[PDB]
DNA sequence: GCTTGTGTACACAT
DNA sequence: CATGTGTACACAAG
C-alpha cells in the first residue's frame, strides 16, 4: 500500500485522488496521530456491503 | 456520512483527518470525478475482512 | 535548525 | 455564482 505524509498528501491531493480513483489505496500519515486511508467511496462502500453478509456474533 | 468538496478538503485536511481519527467516515467529492473516502486505517483494515466473501 | 503540519492566500483552469 | 489544482508563504510543533 502507498503511504504518504500529510504535507506531501495535501501538496499533491489531486494526484493522490487520481491514484485513488485508479484503484490504489493510499495511506495518509501524520506525526504521532493515527494513520488514515483514502480509498474510492465505491470500493469502500462495496467492502462495507460484503462484510454485512457475515453470519457471525 | 460527512461529505466535503476537494477545495474544502485540501484547505481543511487537518480538521478532516482529526474528524476521521474520531471515527468519522468522510466523503471527498470532485468535479466530474468519482468520490473518495478518507477513513481510519484500523476501520478500513477491519472492513477488508469483507474479502472473506472472496474466500 | 532542520522537517513536517497547519492556516491561508493567490492565480489560473474547468 | 464555484471549484479544482499548482504553488508558495509564514508560523507552530516535534
Amino acid at each position: 500500500m502507498q503511504s504518504i505524509n500529510f504535507r506531501t498528501a495535501r501538496g499533491n491531493l489531486s494526484e493522490v485522488l487520481n491514484n485513488v480513483e485508479a484503484g490504489e489505496e493510499v495511506e495518509i500519515t501524520r506525526r504521532g496521530r493515527e494513520p488514515a486511508v483514502i480509498v474510492s467511496k465505491a470500493t469502500f462502500e462495496a467492502y462495507k456491503k460484503a462484510a454485512l453478509d457475515a453470519e457471525f456474533a
